[PDB]
């Protein structure tokens, strides 16, 4: 067997991704979304109650599909992402990044020895289908994909040290913890967080990187798809399923 | 402790109880479904991957909100209703019901002896708090609902007869299998079937019945209503969770 | 590896062995019902919540310990049957036993062909150790033990004629489901439903059968004791955890 | 998206195809065995410790693979049969089948109404992908696939009147359990069981039906290859796990 | 709907709340423990074998139930009490708090920002129940109550600098860990441990926070209640479980 | 009941002790490499996906065979540590220690205060078996053994200071992780590496300290037993089913 492709990896430079949030945190609901179509998927480990076994029965749901599996950590904490990377998420988003030494720390944790720290666990891990791929310690750090999220007033404070980060493919903007870091909680629609987020995504693009965001609301996604941002997630299947129920029970009170 | 008022069996003689198919198997999606606010949640034994554990746990979540627990088992297996109603499901939807001998013996199954064959266990179940409601055995039977499925050509063949029987609460229509018995797989919206159900409602609640059917159709949903079917289920959850993914991802394609 | 000799089994015939009803449906649990030294732990797949899958954790918890392992199925189900000895159960208490018939095909479910029904995959069971125990399919029989409960009318009618089956190993007497079928539902402890159950024991006992029971009732289960009962279970894991918890609450109310 | 093509069930015309039992029970255990590259693998709910959500998460694990994937029920229950179909489970291995009207009951689980008894809930399916197959309830029943086990004495009673059932696909023989049927528990070796066998194979093919068998023994599944047997299991997870790890020891002892 | 009252915080300044300490680590053993009427409950994530996962089974348990949710998390870990507050817990026990610095780290990980740095997932959580609490941004901070664990001599040794942090609702003392640190393991009862609990409990109401312990002992228990201790939990669900089995089947040897 | 022996670690001073790495990271597959005869078995919570819960699930699997449970953190962590010995792990394997301090600091994790940092919770423990051993917090300390890694050139940069760290019992080298940090990843067998193991193994030996390894290469095993390693790890579950599952389909292809 050769090491998966990770697609979403190479599309950062050739196409705009589409992504659905999946914090379900269930296999048989992940893979409910990815039937759907969608480019990426994010499998929540920071805000849906998921573990490593849970993101495991995830992207084993999912690896049948397209969709291209993300996964967010709780945290960029060094040990997990060597747990995430070895049951085989090639595709990280790191919540909270706020500093190019953060950043620098963030890709060796995705890299092998000698020039990363990712411990070597070959012959238990599924990212090597358990050594299946006959040469996954010599190809595995090609198709991995670093993403990191700038959503604290000191991420936006590092923010060009962060873009010098060689390892960076992608920033991600959230705007949930970015509009509360700017005193707007739950208010990110604002013309003040809005016009940072629109610099933030052009200074991105600018040093080179893909450029990611998160919005439910239709005409924002649009806007952010219009200025070229790479990866953007349209909705999450929580509020869908909220939305959908709640939606139909109005037309019968 | 009192036993748990089955408030849905209630008002299946005072109102028109708008219900939500659980389908997606899981404690944490049934929560979601419970907090929108549907008068009934059928969780799905029958046609979800569900087992008496994992339906106990989906029973936990919804205990906290209004929405009255309804539990569907594969089929009208006497054990198995024993072991739902131990977990403490208070009303029971009897798939493929086909004879007055068969509906007389779903009925025996919800009641303890000597009246009933109810395998008694107090002291172990969930149904009476582990004897913390400490006259569960002598008002168990009060607060169980019996309904039972008409949904194949033997059964519209013994309606009258399965009208008959005391201890049926209600009889629900399965459109899906009462159309494929009928020839017309997957098109329940014909014609031909719709008089047959039309008038099978009109015999259901001309015989003192409440009357129950599932039409995820608005238009149809809303004629039954205006017939007075008691209880109609308006929706599915896997349905609502992909629909609404699919219409999100095509305003982006 | 040699089979695991059944000590239940054999010491139906030298002592009184005193049992624990395990409705907590769970392996850590159990494990701690095994560090108490009860004779036997009945794991009950009827009145709980338990499923193979359940039963098997709870096995592997209690196996560590000299505690004994019976097993209760949901009914006699002759495929259930089948499953509960390949996880490796080795005592199978059987509810609500009504005929010689039923107690022959129990008999059966129980032992290999040719003489039996049991299904044979030694390679695939826990039974076997997975043919680790390398002589299974011909050592398995003599250490597997049936157990059949009398608790109806029925029961009591045929009690004469189950007693007269070969491989029938004991008869236990369930008081709930037995004062539930004499009319005297919640209230097993009336002197009608006792003179019925002690004349049970004395015809158990004299037919060379090991009688059994279950009484949370102290001086009731010493006064069983007194009669000879070799298999006496005196109290239900759910019963003492809530008695245990509300008991401390009154001192502080 | 167009149903899922059932190739094993194609394959039984056009070539021998081999196979590896899946009693490990678990959805990472399954995955391991789903990269070998085996044609079939049989996930045993007869032998292993199997319920309906298991075999979902293994059906899940298997699918991003290209082996096809068989399910064993623990018997022919029709309600379990639809509970495995509506999970996805295309092929069915039912075990003990020794009767032409089992055999054509078996057929009818298969098949939706009129022409047969199937459930119908394509809403709630993995088998639909929850309607995402759009046609699903007019193009499923040509992707499924129904094999039959003869293993006892009356299976080979009436082998001519199973093979005459038109939609038994293919007969698996049980050596296990057919040679614990003929008086040779544990010893299918012996030559009149294999001459049993060689006869019940070319009877099978004689009718136009697919012949099925497993053998850890290489020189027997090798002659039965030789004979045409159409699908052909050669091993067993459980069984290589545990053997390949006694072999590693001795060599330390 | 409008947020969760937490009455448990309200209730620290208007009476004593009696509380059971729950390590049976199932949402099933939980669920008996909220049926008994203790005040408050905690769920222990740091003695217990709790994650995220098994944390939300009981906090869904316990919601049908008055009893209030605390959760004890493994320690002080930022992230770690992100994901339990988003779950739902609304009281967050912490245990081995040694400075002001970490008890004002502790505050702020229970605030959004900009005041706090709390991750907002609002979208995803149940503690929004999904955003069906339309102003969960804007009311979750005044029903998270933060209590804090005294039990080290770093921690006596910083008392009066943690009982000056706004924020801190209320410091436990935790007899077992503190007996450790001063050199009396397991014998908590001692005159010398027993001393400082009295005086450090008099010390946190001379600052205005509520006091908290746990005892076993029903003396000690008393007498903390009697010098005005708001919260006490006064058993432990396996100590009573394993003790009430125990003195069972003393009865019978 | 008395404390459980830790034989492992007596045996570190009287035999070399032959190791299977259990990386299949379910309570099932762990039950059957404990009936292999291993003298010890590696419970792998770094490279498998194991969490607390699902560790202890396979220690109670194992705890009814002789082989001796080692459990690795996925990290030093010091709460993690905490929660593993409070299920009864009583053999620790720290991975990538680099220091003298880390080392002294993973001593104390491991021991009760006043000495050492480990929480006190015995009433919660399966370690203590909930109390049911009277004087664990006397004797836990004695039956825990400490194992550390060195497979950095940071660890070989601080191998004599590691060696002089009172509390160490043993230092286990990691070749996939140590080639990879010396420039030779997926290359453990090159005579650059191969020297540096066998100098380090001497230096470990010469120190009071047991030495271990893990090698799936026989020759390289037998050379590392030669040469005194205490504890050698000779195979990988999941690589052995892996590797037998396809030498088995090579005979057929
Ligand atoms: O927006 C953020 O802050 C995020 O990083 C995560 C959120 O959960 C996501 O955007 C959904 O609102
Ligand atoms: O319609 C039926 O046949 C049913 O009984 C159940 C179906 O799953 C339900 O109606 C959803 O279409
Ligand atoms: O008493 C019976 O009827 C039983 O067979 C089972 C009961 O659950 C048991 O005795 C506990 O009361
Ligand atoms: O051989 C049989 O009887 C079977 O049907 C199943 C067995 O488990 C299988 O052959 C493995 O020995
Ligand atoms: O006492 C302590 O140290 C605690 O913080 C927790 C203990 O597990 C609890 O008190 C039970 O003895
Ligand atoms: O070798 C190492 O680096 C280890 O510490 C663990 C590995 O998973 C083990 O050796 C199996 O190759
Ligand atoms: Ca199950
Ligand atoms: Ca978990
Ligand atoms: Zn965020
Ligand atoms: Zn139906
Ligand atoms: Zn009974
Ligand atoms: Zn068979
Ligand atoms: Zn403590
Ligand atoms: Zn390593």
């Amino acid at each position: 067997m050769v090491n998966t492709v990770n697609y979403f990896k190479q599309k950062l430079k050739t196409e705009q991704q589409i992504g659905m949030w999946v914090g379900l945190a269930d296999g048989y609901c992940a893979e409910i979304a990815a039937n759907v179509g969608y480019d990426w998927l994010l499998i929540d480990g920071e805000h849906a109650p998921n573990d490593v076994r849970s993101i495991l029965a995830q992207l084993q749901s999912i690896a049948a599909y397209p969709s291209q599996a993300v996964v967010r950590p709780v945290s960029g904490d060094v040990p997990l992402i060597k747990q995430l990377l070895d049951i085989g998420a090639q595709t990280l988003l790191i919540p909270m990044v706020e500093s190019a030494e953060q950043a620098e720390l963030m890709v060796k944790a995705t890299r092998y020895p000698p020039e990363g720290i990712r411990g070597v666990g070959a012959a238990l891990a599924r990212a090597s289908r358990w050594n299946n791929i006959s040469d996954y310690l010599q190809t595995a750090d090609e198709q991995i994909c670093l993403l990191v999220q700038v959503e604290s007033k000191k991420g936006l404070d590092n923010l060009d040290e962060i873009l010098n980060v060689d390892g960076v493919d992608g920033i991600f903007i959230g705007p949930a913890d970015l509009s509360a870091a700017l005193g707007y909680r739950g208010n990110p629609g604002h013309e003040f967080v809005q016009n940072i987020i629109v610099q933030t995504i052009q200074k991105i693009r600018a040093a080179g990187k893909a450029a990611g965001i998160l919005s439910a609301d239709e005409k924002l996604a649009k806007q952010y798809l219009e200025l070229g941002t790479e990866f953007v997630a349209v909705g999450v299947d929580t509020s869908l399923l909220m939305k959908s129920m709640k939606q139909l029970l109005s037309k019968f009170k």
